[PDB]
């Protein structure tokens, strides 16, 4: 299939949960997206490894607890530190996510299911 688009993904650090974001992953396959998926417990830098490696459109973070949702922001900063910030969109999503916590931290983009994810992301392109 013609890639659409590419996107990095990553369960953020100190978060082992990875089920939903599998999904995720998945659905955005079936449209067309080329998908990297990192893995878990994703520390900032290694997103920013990710970004200058890959050259994605877009950069998706998943967070099941709420003790790890802080290093979303973690991350951006990174992305920020790194030049990286203005070349991506970043997503965000998991069960404690909300789009009042995107806009907190600066994201550019929350959704609340893998469906709705595929729609954010061909709206961010």
């Amino acid at each position: 299939m013609p890639s659409v688009g590419k996107i990095v993904l990553g369960t953020v650090k100190g978060d082992l949960h990875d089920i939903g974001k599998n999904l995720v992953a998945m659905m955005l396959e079936s449209g067309g997206f080329t998908v990297y998926n990192l893995g878990v417990d994703i520390e900032p830098g290694k997103f920013v490894e990710a970004v200058k490696k890959y050259q994605p459109d877009i950069v998706g973070m998943s967070a099941l607890l709420t003790t790890t949702m802080m290093n979303m922001k973690s991350t951006i900063d990174a992305l920020i530190a790194a030049g990286l910030r203005d070349r991506v969109k970043v997503i965000v999503g998991g069960a404690p996510l909300s789009q009042d916590f995107a806009d907190e931290i600066g994201a550019d983009g929350y959704a609340p299911d893998a469906a709705s994810a595929t729609e954010l992301c061909r709206q961010l392109l």
